[PDB]
């Protein structure tokens, strides 16, 4: 039994608003019995949403589990709002972190990319394209563990239509074959997004972020679009530059899979562990 017809406040104390976007509004909350901290996400239900589809979406969240994806605990449906209870990730998103710390070290980025690649390899095996890989959608808990905030864009939830169309105002992390579809693309779009995210963690913004989103969207559709590169050449190793070159392969017919990317020297160098992130969180305190 799940998706209870009741106020989540009956079981949880709402402490503070953590943030939100097209995916919903997120709150810090505390289990009234055990005292454990959770994140409660509120998503408004649209008139064309149906609970038969909703039940199928929640079943995917319950069954599909991986160490690099934020765990689902349970859900509520109250006054046309779907409330999702999930694992609390105390440090917030990588964007919340780098806005305070500044750029991540190459080693710290290598660790984050290895963890995200593991989460992506899992989703792609379950035939799920994430389509929303970016620093704001990668969370860090108090143990320095890396978690994808969600499985990516929901295929059949009403509120997620705005998320599916969000690339119009924010196309910077999107693969060119996605922008230039207006025939097709596949799961390798998430590998390009990870490449852009790796530049974002290094430079505090994705490539061309200051260019109007509508101009970027059009530039990606044009023939001759050159994949971005790291700006400061002398700051990064040949292995990091090569990792960017490989993930940002323009043709998806030449771009490696999430599993293959795990064989890259950057993400298989020695000393990659959560201790690198605990050290990043030490700058915060
Ligand atoms: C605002 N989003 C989030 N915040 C969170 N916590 C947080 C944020 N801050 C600043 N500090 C804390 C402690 C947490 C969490 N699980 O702890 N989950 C999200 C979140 C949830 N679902 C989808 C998401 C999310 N994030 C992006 N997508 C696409």
């Amino acid at each position: 039994p799940d998706i209870f017809n009741r106020d989540p406040r009956d079981h949880y104390d709402l402490l503070q608003r953590l943030g939100g976007g097209t995916y919903g509004e997120v709150f810090k909350a505390r289990d009234k019995v055990s005292g454990d901290l959770v994140a409660l996400k509120m998503v408004k239900m649209e008139p064309d949403d149906d609970v038969s589809t909703l039940q199928k979406e929640i079943l995917i969240l319950k069954t599909c589990r991986h160490a690099n994806i934020v765990a689902y605990h349970g859900s509520y449906l109250w006054l046309q709002k779907l409330w999702i209870c999930m694992e609390f990730c105390g440090a917030g998103s990588l964007q919340d972190i780098y806005q305070v710390t500044g750029s991540l070290s190459e080693l710290q980025i290598s660790y984050v990319c290895r963890e995200v690649l593991q989460g992506l390899a899992y989703l792609h095996s379950q035939k799920k394209i994430h389509r929303d890989i970016k620093g704001a959608n990668i969370l860090i808990n108090d143990a320095g563990e890396v978690r994808l905030a969600d499985f990516g864009i929901s295929a059949q939830i009403g509120a997620e239509l705005a998320r599916r169309l969000e690339f119009i105002g924010t196309p910077y992390w999107m693969a060119p074959e996605v922008a230039a579809v207006a025939g097709g693309y596949n799961e390798l779009c998430d590998i390009w997004s990870l490449g852009i995210t790796a530049i974002e963690l290094a430079e505090l913004q994705p490539p061309l972020f200051d260019v109007h989103p509508l101009r970027v969207l059009f530039l990606m559709t044009k023939s001759g679009y050159q994949p971005p590169r790291l700006k400061e050449k002398g700051k990064w190793s040949a292995a990091f530059h090569n990792f960017i070159k490989v993930t940002l392969t323009k043709s998806p017919k030449k771009r490696p899979s999430a599993t293959k990317m795990l064989s890259h020297q950057l993400v298989s160098q020695p000393g990659l562990n959560r201790g690198l992130i605990l050290d990043l969180l030490d700058k915060l305190k």
